[PDB]
């Protein structure tokens, strides 16, 4: 899926922007570590709340994060 | 709900509605029930990014548009 895919770069590329490792997100989140790193491999079931979770974790706004996802769709 | 997930339901039903489409009709197109399209519109805490695919798909809405929607609607 291309959506999903794009999701998935755009979460671990912001994550490892801020320079945190997939555990420094979990822990930050009260995530498990595993539960990142699934989402970065496959986002189908990552949820709006977990995604607006994340989003707090990784201290980007909403508009932000929804910009970079657009322009990692229309990269492609 | 916080003002993301009240944002992204938001946008769904406008869409939705701008598509003259149903509920019923944005499940057929979409493959999920009609239960879980009625269940969004009022709470996307639980909407995963693939079933926002395969909504995006069955409202026949670019992501890119659909994004850019709940940026401004976010911004609003």
């Amino acid at each position: 899926s291309f959506l999903l895919s794009k999701v998935s770069f755009v979460i671990k590329k912001i994550r490892l922007e801020k320079g945190m490792t997939q555990e420094d997100l979990a822990y930050k989140s009260n995530l498990d570590r595993t539960y990142i790193s699934g989402i970065e491999r496959n986002s189908a079931n990552l949820t709006i709340k977990s995604l607006e979770l994340i989003m707090k974790g990784l201290e980007v706004s909403d508009v932000v994060f929804f910009e970079m996802l657009i322009k990692e769709i229309l990269k492609h």
